[PDB]
């Protein structure tokens, strides 16, 4: 069909917003928070899904943060790549290969973000990318 | 419509199960063994496809490992990249970003996963990652 | 339905070919031009979207590579993750994750093609993985 609004709604109260379309077995959902643009026609500017440190659950393990969620869609998701910046509470960063999926517990939606060690404990997580999952429901 | 069970079989018997959907000339196929869970409300577990050095072709050049595979379906996908842990002879291990795709040869599909050079041979190879393609076909 | 053929074309006239599905709000588009091949039973190969540096705009900036495009279709795609191989004006080269997405400015697709810091200018950056994206439109 065509595409539906809907969004996540995080711990701090920060909303997600994405769109999505639903056939038979087959969910495929953007976010759509942070398209980068062309602002001029030689510059292009990636903007960020911003997460922060009261977002994610404690205690974390193994670099990955999880992120609770409210309301959505409940999906199992294939793992999709992202470019993260991950900001200390020093303020020094690092660009990063992140790691996402959505994934249920308890009937929520949790997004998982899995990334590399840092010298440091993380203030944010900066998603760079434009994330879409296609997902296989049943 | 609805999403169909299937699995290839590697050299060594390994049974790598899927589901897909087959629409007009689109195939969707994910890999169903290491969906990763919330095993509590604050762990993450990714779970493995666990690959040994007996599941690959012998020469292996420029870090492409090629498994041979049995059955299930014959598509020329596109390249999707994962986490991988690459584990050597001598149980030292690295965390990569791998990338798998998979393709027909001699009527045969395989799987291929690049990653990058490590110091030593490699004895497995875990994808950490779910993995779904989208295909077109024809 | 069916998989049907398109391209765009560089500022050097370099085609881009590819094939594409167009369901309701749905584009799901795959470049064809570097489907890598197993050439014989032991050995796969790697092709290359290749990229020279009269096909991006001047100037660059924070490793943001722009090909302007003309023809094809116009889609704010997802941002997909590729094997890049960025080859410096000296010759030298690096094998990194890209980050690739396509955009439409002033009516004009453009690829957006993301690395990271090299130690000298680029000649020439070579796609090697299979890209296909999944887009929403509307
Ligand atoms: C990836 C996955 O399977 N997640 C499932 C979890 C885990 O399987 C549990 O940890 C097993 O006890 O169980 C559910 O019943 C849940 O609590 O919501 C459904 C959810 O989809
Ligand atoms: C990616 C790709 O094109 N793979 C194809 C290969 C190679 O093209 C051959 O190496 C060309 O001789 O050829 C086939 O006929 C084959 O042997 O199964 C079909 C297969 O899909
Ligand atoms: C990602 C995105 O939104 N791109 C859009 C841009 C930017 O929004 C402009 O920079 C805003 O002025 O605007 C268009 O009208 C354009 O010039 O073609 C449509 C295009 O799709």
């Amino acid at each position: 069909g065509r595409a539906t609004n809907g969004q996540f709604v995080t711990k701090t109260a920060k909303v997600l917003r994405y769109k999505f379309v639903r056939w038979d077995a087959l969910l495929i959902i953007q976010f759509i928070d942070n398209i980068g643009v062309m602002e001029n026609p030689t510059f292009y500017r990636n903007k960020s899904i911003e997460l922060r440190s009261a977002d994610f659950l404690s205690p974390m393990l193994n670099n990955t943060y999880i992120v609770p969620l409210n309301g959505g869609v409940r999906v199992e998701s294939p793992t999709i790549p992202v470019q993260l910046e991950v900001i200390l509470e020093n303020n020094s960063s690092f660009i990063q290969v992140g790691f996402v999926r959505l994934t249920v517990k308890n009937g929520n939606p949790h997004m998982i973000i899995q990334c590399n060690p840092v010298p440091g404990n993380i203030k944010m997580i900066k998603i760079k990318s434009v994330m879409l999952f296609t997902c296989l429901i049943g």
